[PDB]
């Protein structure tokens, strides 16, 4: 039973990886391990990072926030900012290649959000 | 409120072919798994070493439990044209028998799994 | 391009001897990169056959009809049968079965979804990779 | 009544990169080639041996004619730029990036010698 | 663990499928199920059919013969025709292959003989068909 | 210097039950050779041109250098005299044969190096 | 008489990287899994979501039992150079920590399998 | 083709600014289908050998016929006089290239084209 977890396959989330901005993702099954959640005492979910160069990872629930839209990003940065060096880095706006790919991810996540979970699973699940 | 959902294992009947082990899946292009053609259809994937897919009517689908169902499925389809009946009861041979067998082995391995895991393992890429 | 009857992305029905009128999309040859040619004296267009098992060919304009929807198929069969050899007519009127019926149906579903789209969007969604 | 269409060859400017030869294309997933963010963007593919793609603002696009435009593009982007930004913009590309930029230019010039339909059939990167 | 069976992954065998000639094969793991042998009371092995259009199947041990070379094929046909109780089956079994199937059978033999000239490890790395 | 054909050469190939088909001499994707001796009698690895490409090891006796489509009629008439063969191809096979001819004629208009880079089917 | 064979799980040390979960494999082009350079090397595949491969010296390989070995591997590797030691003891972060973690998860799942099954499941396609 | 210094399948060392002399093979552009061009100065399209293959159009002046690994030391010393040993990921991939190039060198041009031409 999946009806008992906070997130399920196809759910849109923001993921935080140290040294990267909060990123638009979808919860998905590991292409090899075929699981989407696991315990490490602490729950993790397998996610896919939206964009033109897709990546994937096992991210802790503590580092996930349900995706509603782009408007959440500012508060996510301000809350994550609140190490002295880490704060100055977190508040700084993204540039170059990473800004383009982050933008590409948001466009994909917002398109995915306008869909039922089944359709977005069939359209946005990245093949590996 | 639908009889089947993505990941459900079914037997599908296509005229001129034996009842085949399948899984209900989303269409790779249309991203839907069910549609109305007044009469409901489901998109399915045919299990085997040479996978295929199709939009099959609900009337031509039966929930998959295991291989043991096949004999009754043949006998019921045969009872439901004199030439059609003799063809339906005849056991499969050669390439088709091997691929049918391969499908059953895949479907039974899929059946031993939770729906989420079987979707992640057995959904054929297109 | 604005001077030819058909262009890349246009939906057409194609007739190949021994097959039913099939839902297609005019497309560029994956290798030759042309979508129309003269065989020049007679014009041909490269088409992709819609379905779960996609195929492609260079089809003569005489064997192409602009696709509007499934409702045209009956008249296409009846007109092709009247134009046809006594054996050819009986074959043309006979309804498709098995694997071919399923794939023809799959093509129709794809063609009708493609028809509900702007040419640019349908080229980006329905052009089969080769 | 839009400035660019699918298959049009453009130069794109991405912060930290030289003006790059591109072709306007449809997003492989979203199937659109232009969108509004009040400000118009176009989906482009970056030419070269390691292809990439992005949604670039119209203000950061210039119609591609040939390699000869690049010098003026650098000099105009430098004049429009922060003292540090100008010194960086005028500096010539080297190593892997110079090779890939060169590869893109060769592809873009070969694409330019073709009718829009033929270049779409040959140079649209598969994703 | 895998030291007790007649065949192992990478072993070259001839496989008999009803309606087809004895075909050059390699024993291999199922690309999805990751097993190379199973019991159905009767043992089966997963094989890949050599040729330009590769295929795969689960074949019963009774329908497998260790591959030494092309020279075995004549005796295999001869033994198959003698074991076939049906008169029609025998005439079919002795008939030589033609067209596309003859070419692909030939292609398989060429691949199998190349594979035979290699150590098991090397032939697994070169001839295992990707799926 | 003694072989009639080399990688990239355009040939017509005859396979029993099929019309003379537009081909190109190529290396085997696995065996990496383009010619061999079966036994006494030389074979060449070829790739059949068309929208559904295939490949095979064909005997030299079943190969004829490709110049163009105009050769096909004489090839049929000569194969018929040496022997169904005279009957014209239809349906799917006629379309794919036509597709092969179009590919072979485009390949013929190119230098050997360019045609190897463009028309060698990936496997 | 070789220490490792195709399918064996090992930890590999590449200068500037943490000890990484690998599996011994045949080179996809050269079809060999071990060679001499005098000194023996093995072809390995680095486990993770972004797989890589390399020819690694036997001296830089340690048989993989599980994640619990990593701490002692770091402490033993921690190097005559003073700068090298401080770098080696420092814990991995960001993208590399995620991919290292992904590799461990894959290596531990591979370890729970018979050599034949793990070669069929975890040999990365090239 | 019989008139140029290099042809498709020939093994060469390539020099790209900021990289060590790298074991390569002359090949046709997967898109442009040419293997040499003039830019007054001749270039050849090459593929860099290794586990992560790359390709580029390199000037003839930056190419040297590949005989074996033993040439590398002199190539560095000559390139330094005209103007540090490789480590980590790059050292491994360079090593992987040498192994591939030396295997390719032991083969006839035809066979090495069929085995070592990287698909794109
Ligand atoms: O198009 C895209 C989508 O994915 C990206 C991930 C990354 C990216 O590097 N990461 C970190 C990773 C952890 C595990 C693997 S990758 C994620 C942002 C946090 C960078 C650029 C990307 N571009
Ligand atoms: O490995 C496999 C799995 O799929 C098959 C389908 C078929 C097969 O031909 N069909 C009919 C089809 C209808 C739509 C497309 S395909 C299905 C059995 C009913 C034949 C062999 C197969 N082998
Ligand atoms: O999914 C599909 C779509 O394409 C098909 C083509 C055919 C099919 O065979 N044809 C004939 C062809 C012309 C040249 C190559 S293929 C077309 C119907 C006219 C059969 C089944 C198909 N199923
Ligand atoms: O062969 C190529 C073509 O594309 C490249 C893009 C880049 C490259 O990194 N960029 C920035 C990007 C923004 C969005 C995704 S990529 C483009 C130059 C501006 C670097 C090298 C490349 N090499
Ligand atoms: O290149 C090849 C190799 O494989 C083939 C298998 C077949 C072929 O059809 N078979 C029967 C099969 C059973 C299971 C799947 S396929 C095998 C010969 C017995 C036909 C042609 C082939 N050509
Ligand atoms: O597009 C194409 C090209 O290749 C074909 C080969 C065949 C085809 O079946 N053959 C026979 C073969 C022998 C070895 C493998 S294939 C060749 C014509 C003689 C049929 C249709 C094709 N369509
Ligand atoms: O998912 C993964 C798995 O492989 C990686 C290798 C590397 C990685 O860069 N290396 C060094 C290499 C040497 C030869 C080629 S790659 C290995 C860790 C030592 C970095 C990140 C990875 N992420
Ligand atoms: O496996 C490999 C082979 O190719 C490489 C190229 C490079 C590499 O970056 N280059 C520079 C390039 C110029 C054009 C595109 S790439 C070449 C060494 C000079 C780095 C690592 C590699 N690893």
């Amino acid at each position: 039973k999946d009806h008992l977890l906070k997130y399920n396959v196809g759910d849109l989330v923001w993921s935080k990886v140290s040294g990267y901005p909060w990123w638009p993702c979808m919860v998905s099954a590991d292409p090899l391990l075929h699981s989407y959640t696991k315990l490490k005492s602490a729950r993790q979910y397998h996610v896919q990072f939206f964009g033109d160069a897709p990546e994937r990872a096992w991210i802790f629930e503590k580092s996930l926030v349900a995706f509603e839209g782009e408007g959440q990003f500012e508060k996510l940065c301000q809350e994550s900012a609140k190490t002295k060096a880490e704060k100055i880095k977190l508040l700084k706006p993204i540039s170059g290649k990473l800004r383009a790919q982050w933008e590409m991810g948001i466009v994909q996540a917002e398109e995915a959000a306008s869909m039922s979970v089944e359709e977005r699973k069939a359209k946005f699940t990245f093949l590996y």
